[PDB]
């Protein structure tokens, strides 16, 4: 299937580890806005305990621009904060990429301002929260995703 | 609301810092099974960005039996690599408690033995998958379990 998770300028490392294992968990696509707060290191990486599939398959672009003109995605969605509909809110299909942003950082305005409100999307929380960790944020919309298009690839 | 996440003797610190903001930011309730691989020490807990209204909510069990004792469950999950049901095949309820095993170990066979294949819980992966990081396993359960109930607690 083609559901795709990218990544903006990740910093630190176990999230990003995290979350390869979870897209090759769930056969989602991921990938990776340089720069990266780390380096990518194919034995950083199995050291971590990833297997050589699960990183290979990530694709690295050397910035948002290149990434759009690369990828040019059907449709894009940013997680953020200040978004308006939640991740359940939306019906996802073949052809979406999922924006997050970095952990200290989030998303620069100036990506978020280019995008509908439609498209700006908050993963529900209690008043007065402080933000998910990244890689629990992005399997949340992983699986929230792969559950509405029932699980295909999982037997 | 009546939701409930239990750990199973946590090994790795950042997994269970993740878990409480995780039960912070939706209002589930957080239980530990002790011992855990590291101390509960507040100061940690600060350190490493947690409130004080995050952390203390956890309540800590010297053990299985006394967790049972306690808390006296209305329902028991396990989540575990070898159940049956999608997380998202079960309709949660007020009382539900949600059980995770520890990072290197899983949940001990004891435990899984004493319970029906109904309620083992696997959260779906592709075929000759490795398991899920902790944490990102107990987002996900959260997560859909809240939007079962309309995110009660969070304003849309
Ligand atoms: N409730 C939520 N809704 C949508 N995205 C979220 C989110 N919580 C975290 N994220 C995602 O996770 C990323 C890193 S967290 C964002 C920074 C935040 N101020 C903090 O305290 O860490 C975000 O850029 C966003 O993509
Ligand atoms: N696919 C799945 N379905 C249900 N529970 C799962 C799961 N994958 C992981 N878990 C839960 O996560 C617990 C720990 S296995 C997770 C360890 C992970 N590799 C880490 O380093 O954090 C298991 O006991 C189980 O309760």
């Amino acid at each position: 299937m083609a559901l795709n998770i990218v990544l903006y300028e990740p910093e630190i490392p176990p999230n990003t580890g995290n979350i390869i294992r979870l897209c090759a968990n769930t056969g989602f696509r991921l990938h990776i806005i340089e720069p990266m707060g780390f380096a990518w290191d194919d034995k950083r990486l199995r050291r971590a305990g990833l297997d050589y599939h699960e990183f290979t398959a990530v694709t690295r672009h050397h910035d948002y621009r290149a990434f759009l003109e690369a990828e040019n995605p059907q449709r894009l969605f940013a997680l953020t904060t200040k978004g308006t509909p939640a991740h359940s809110a939306v019906s996802y299909q073949d052809g979406d990429y999922l924006m997050f942003g970095p952990e200290t950082r989030g998303l620069p305005a100036s990506i978020l301002d280019a995008l509908p409100a439609e498209q700006k999307i908050r993963i529900p929380m209690v008043p007065d929260s402080r933000s998910m960790n990244l890689s629990n944020a992005v399997s949340v919309v992983v699986y929230e995703a792969w559950r509405q298009l029932g699980y295909p690839g999982a037997v």
